């Protein structure tokens, strides 16, 4: 029952993925609210980080733990530059997330090619997460296109936070 | 990260089935009490019903609009013989949910085959769901084999109704 | 006590309407939230939807059951465009209820000239539910012309669905 | 929808398999207690012999009775030999639980082959309870190695006894 | 005050029977609801296989544990043939139990005439649970020969399971 | 009043260490339950890893909110080498820590040099926790030079987890 080394340096580039997000959309989150105004922006983004540099990471810590696995941490993050207004930083975070998503793909593509069946349950989650958490920032982003007030899609974001799908949640 | 296109279609398709299929169940669930003089097994269709125009066809339509995919509808179904007997008016249901089965394995195996692991996952709950709902209708089946009375089948029909497994609920 | 064959027909003609209309608001209750990026107006055409799909399907074949009438089930719809913008989706269904409005007084007046006063009674709901499903539909339209931003307007359908007249109710 | 013969052999195997487990088990937590001196190791092999002898195998009879699958009883087993110390019976039992791991991944990549995807459902509580169960063996084998003091070992498995992960609990 | 060797074998071969037996039970208890239709039937014979496979064999684990005898585990079972109807299902078990009952008194005197007197008191239990889960099993036996029905008979099942005499209990 | 450029840079800095340690702590807390075998020594570098990518970071974020001051993210970490025991995990982490008070004394040193008396007052909640966390940290410490048994001391990490001074609190 040994491990497959692919699926280690697949999730160990998952871990490495999901803490430098996390770090991104907290300086995000800084600047949702310091420089765009927009407190309950940043506490969605803030929430973001955390759960990215949360249960995202610790699965695979855990998971790694059983399996036989290594756990790698080679960070390299910068934030160099900025997004010019909030609907594009929440564009930015859409982005990202979308990619997430493209990522996860891979690996259960790659668990099933390996014939790892219990990475390809692990990587469910992950799967789940990757609309959702998308689907949460989408619903953001659409604010920002249908109003130009800046206090208004803020009341509608701190009521959004301020809230489980059976299959997605 | 694009959508499918023949996923769309096969789920589209879907849904179609379980609007037409509630819809014909409306009807034998009508026809349960009133022709057949059996109350509760038209209680028990028209959960089916309720069940397939419902929750069934409105996960579809939620992962259309987070994936991208969409949504159509072409409603065509007409009832124009009833089965002579509520046994077989019973085991009509159990024909259509068997074929409910292979056409969500259908779905499953295209998913597969597109490397859709979000629309494998999507599935999960249809491909546990068939077989539950199956298992449900052959037992209600199954007393039309055990009694002659349709009052004693009635009353076990009754409590079936008036009541989640680990892995199928 | 013999049924009248023409109210039967209208009666079933009743069930019709309701359940395709419904099979059209819940597509445009998906494109309210998908495309009109308007997740509350959806969520009070869904509610539509299902109360059409629903009570107003059910109470008739109930009552067939109770006086001997026959029910059919003949139904065709294909929701094959959609309007411009949510503006026009809302006076859609208006036009279309402002019709059920039409159709209901149709029956009414046929079963006072069968002299079915069984079904002039069973009418009354109808009678009923066409002014008060219309007014609700009506309070909505008037937000858009009310508002040029979509995010108070639906801010305002959230309040109304997160809501009994002693005439209408 | 007809069942595979191969899975069902495969899951008449695992319900063998599971059977004699648990009956082995059984006799070690006998000699847990009884040659070994440690009550709390054999507690937890009996809870593992009841998990065995029970919701490992009544879900593939359940699954049998709702797809057509036939259910064979063929029981052998015999204890003729038991391990020397405690460390060792732990390390016996660890054993045995990675085979079901492996055992476990050749149902679900036989499901893939035969396009079962029911059968694929069913055996993800297998996959992952596979990697559970094998973790708290880990967790008792641990501790042989983390002490020579067996009244402290049995206090650490006191509490592990007398204590659910979001992806394997 | 040392242990008769007669007595554990006989005791080893108790711990066999109820091993055994509890292993046809659950696969007769499969049996009554996959193919004779019958659910509660099933769950009675559950009941006793989990009775046999539970305290009747960890009573003489205990015991053993207490007065040094030994445990022994030698399990060999196949249903090869299952009988036609459940009338004789149901005759086979009490044909099982009444051969319990005839095993414990021979374990009563034995223990009478070894001096065992220990072991005439552990025996008590289970010369009273043999008239027990036999009059349990007669019960049951009895409704098919009351009926003809086999849904009046699965509820008077029913209840039975759903339901402590002051020397039998 | 305008802002300290050399504070920004100094608390920049510290933000930079707080995050770069939790992301070392969160190996160290895998490799004290995974290769160390010792799971509540991670649970304790488990919850400093998160107090540190916590509070610790979020302070200094919500700080240059109401002050002006920037925030920058430059993010390079990297585990190269783990130690070889977990007396030696524990003590790295104490000399990590030691050096965070060293360096809250320079931020303390320059406030007062450049006359930010509300910096100086912000960095008195890292002036105290600066000793508390060491003090933890010692405490633990301390448990590997008190014993030989990991098992003793992985249950006085237990209860030290499972637990504020009015001064350092
Ligand atoms: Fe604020
Ligand atoms: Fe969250
Ligand atoms: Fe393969
Ligand atoms: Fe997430
Ligand atoms: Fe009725
Ligand atoms: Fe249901
Ligand atoms: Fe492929
Ligand atoms: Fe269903
Ligand atoms: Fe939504
Ligand atoms: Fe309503
Ligand atoms: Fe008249
Ligand atoms: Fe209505
Ligand atoms: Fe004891
Ligand atoms: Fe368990
Ligand atoms: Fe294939
Ligand atoms: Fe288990
Ligand atoms: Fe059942
Ligand atoms: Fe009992
Ligand atoms: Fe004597
Ligand atoms: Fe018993
Ligand atoms: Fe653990
Ligand atoms: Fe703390
Ligand atoms: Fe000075
Ligand atoms: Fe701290």
């Amino acid at each position: 029952m040994q491990k497959s080394n692919k699926i280690n340096d697949a999730l160990n580039q998952h871990y490495k993925l999901n803490v430098e997000l996390g770090l991104v959309y907290a300086h995000y989150a800084h600047v949702a609210d310091d420089e765009f105004d927009m407190p309950y922006l940043g506490k969605f983004i803030q929430h973001l980080s955390e759960d990215k540099l949360g249960v995202h990471k610790e699965y695979i810590s855990d998971y790694f733990k059983r399996n036989g696995m290594k756990l790698k941490t080679d960070v390299s993050v910068a934030v160099k530059s900025i997004p010019s207004d909030a609907k594009a930083l929440i564009q930015e975070v859409y982005a990202r997330e979308n990619e997430v998503r493209d990522h996860v793909k891979a690996i259960a593509k790659l668990a099933l090619a390996e014939d790892d069946y219990e990475s390809f349950y692990f990587i469910q989650w992950y799967v789940r997460d990757g609309l959702k958490d998308l689907t949460e920032v989408d619903d953001v982003v659409k604010l920002f296109n249908s109003s130009n007030d800046k206090l208004i899609i803020e009341a509608t974001i701190k009521a959004m936070v301020e809230k489980e799908h059976e299959i997605w949640g």
